[PDB]
């Protein structure tokens, strides 16, 4: 169960912070194709966006770290 | 049982956090890009509904902390 | 396995309140993008929203922190 | 069960979140749109969560019974 | 057991009966977006929807509550 | 499991019968909306699909009910 | 055991009334976005209904099978 | 678990072999609703697509029926 | 078990070879529909797209048929 | 270890299913929209099968490598 | 245990990396579209997104056959 | 389990990486088949956004070869 948990902590939230990050980097590419002026702006908002998408994922990872000891 | 718990507590918080803030950002991105005009009003705006979003979410990491142990 | 209770119970609760914050502030980020006039009355209209939003889980986390006494 | 308690409180947290989401994500979605008339939609909105939120809650209530 | 039957049983009806409802009241008010004399025929014509919305996850509810008894 | 059988039995008839006859109203709104001179035949058409929405759902219902006496 | 048989019928019930759910939803845009052939289609309806429900039906019938 | 086994395979070929079969009509109607002046071709295509498609959900509920004998 | 396992892998194959196939159909009616002139080429391509579409849903349901013995 | 076996075949199944269902969905609505590189069209779907199936199968043959 | 690991494990994998270039190549069928002329800088950027994509699930079939020792 | 756990945690790892990195590079293909101009922008764009999506995954995957070691 200690086994599984650890795995099923980091493994559930892989999908999480994978199509999380996914989602706002395909937002920023249908930014930048609707507008090409936008590089910049879009840029830091989209660096804005992934971490925030990828910070429960990785505290989900720590408590799986946790787990594994 | 108990570790096992714990994991997924805090892997279904991965999963409702990462969507959740993606699915908001994104549409800052959107708002972003269709107008530009006024990134800074609706870029607050993003960034009171963040927390909120993660509210829940973070809750349940709380509690998934707090089973283990 | 009370334990285990309380994980899925709050684990739950979560995608249901961040999804559910997540589509209404979306729709209110998206509301400011095409009027930006009536920022205010959206911004009402989200704060009135997310308490709803937020009523099942917020009383579907205490449940969670109940079951784990 | 413990663990049964949870489900049925679990499942009516997705419902009724999301559920009540729905409704006032298209409130938003109404006022954006010729919102000359911006009270008719409220009280639509206000008639909609309640029963929405009504099934949820009673099996959110029969959650808690079968807990403590 | 007979309580863990009840929740499944009301919790698949709860998911049901909200979602079930919220698509119907979110129609209502795209109907009342493009007409607003015509909220009262909606109006009614939501009112009829409801019930029959709500008649089985109700009927899987009144079975809910006696799986646990 | 007599109970859990006539709980997953009516479980899963009830989001059936939910969403199924959700989205039948749903599209009579959204068939009323954009003309209102048919209000009339979409609501026997709908009187139509409703039922057959239902059907299986309620014999669903009823071996469910049949299973716990 | 007899538990699948109500799982059987459950998910038959999940299938066969969503079936014939998008297929009524479809049968209303249709005749909203041509009015006059309300009835060359509204037999298309009742062509699509009873094969769409044949499979959930079949699958109740080894459920009732499955039960007695 | 033969009895339970023939339950999930046919109940698993039913929401396949329902969908399946439903999406295909949603589309002829779709066809006839702004082009009805070949409801011929568009039928015997349908009529054709149909076996297809319950095909194997048919063949599934004949595996189901086979392991309960 | 081993009637478990050819119900749940003939089962979900099912899900798959309905739907999968009947999203090929779907796409040929609504294309013939708006274009009617090739509605030769469609048929022949539906029917080279099926077989692969099927092929793989298939050869998995071989193996379902196998281990019931 | 029957089980197993079942669902690994049966993942693939759904997995290369719908994943070259997609595809040939989108090249026969390409060819609808355009008839005179129906051939260019052809090819790469040929292509995108074998990528496609390329997963799902190696799973079905550790499907039955595992039930040796 | 390894039998039923290895299996879910390459199931798994099987989704991922069959609907992950489904998703690479349905776009690519848009891009080609308009216009086929720039078919070949197109055709590259399939082909970079392809292994990326069965990346994470072919690495998974790895672990399926890892698990065979 | 252990050997269970490695296998999804690789597994639902898979998911996520196959379809994160998918939906990004489809989104791609979306931005320069509408204008190739700025294929160079968008080169750097997904290969900015594969990264921190195929990151997770990838981590989920060192702590799926962790419990196996």
């Amino acid at each position: 169960m200690a086994f599984l948990g650890a795995a099923i902590a980091a493994g559930l939230a892989a999908v999480g912070g994978a199509i999380g990050v996914a989602i706002i980097v395909k937002a920023t590419i249908e930014g930048t194709t609707r507008q090409p002026e936008l590089r910049g702006t879009l840029q830091t908002l989209m660096f804005i966006g992934v971490p925030l998408a990828e910070a429960v994922p990785i505290i989900a990872i720590v408590i799986s770290l946790l787990i594994l000891f």
